[PDB]
């Protein structure tokens, strides 16, 4: 739909849109397979990631910034989450549990972004 692409780059988040973007981080936090996006990454688990990851980002720091209203348009709110799938991809091995979780949490992320956009446009 023409229509999600053009609210999703042009039109300003609402108090009705942080409800919906609640909710779909709600389900991602839920999901089983996003455990190791729930919060930041342990330095102790993963050595030197914060000296090769330029741009960091997990589900609770999105969690906050969803609270405080921080972002103005939806494509900010896609671009952290991406953020988040980006960097595990980057790390980790294509043959790791946590490569496997980013594409599994993406893939869900995805069907739950296709069904805000749409909602969004009703």
């Amino acid at each position: 739909m023409s229509t999600e692409d053009a609210m999703t780059v042009l039109t300003p988040l609402t108090e009705k849109d942080y409800e919906g973007l609640k909710r779909v981080l709600r389900s991602l936090q839920a999901h089983k397979m996003a455990w190791p996006f729930l919060e930041p990454v342990d330095p102790n688990d993963a050595p030197d990631y914060y000296g090769v990851i330029k741009e960091p980002m997990d589900l609770a720091t999105m969690e906050e910034r969803v609270q405080r209203r921080y972002y103005e348009k939806l494509t900010e709110f896609v671009a952290d989450m991406t953020k988040i799938f980006d960097n595990c991809r980057y790390y980790n091995p294509s043959d790791s549990p946590f490569y496997q979780c980013a594409e599994v949490l993406e893939s869900f992320f995805v069907q739950k972004l296709k069904g805000f956009k749409a909602s969004r446009s009703h």
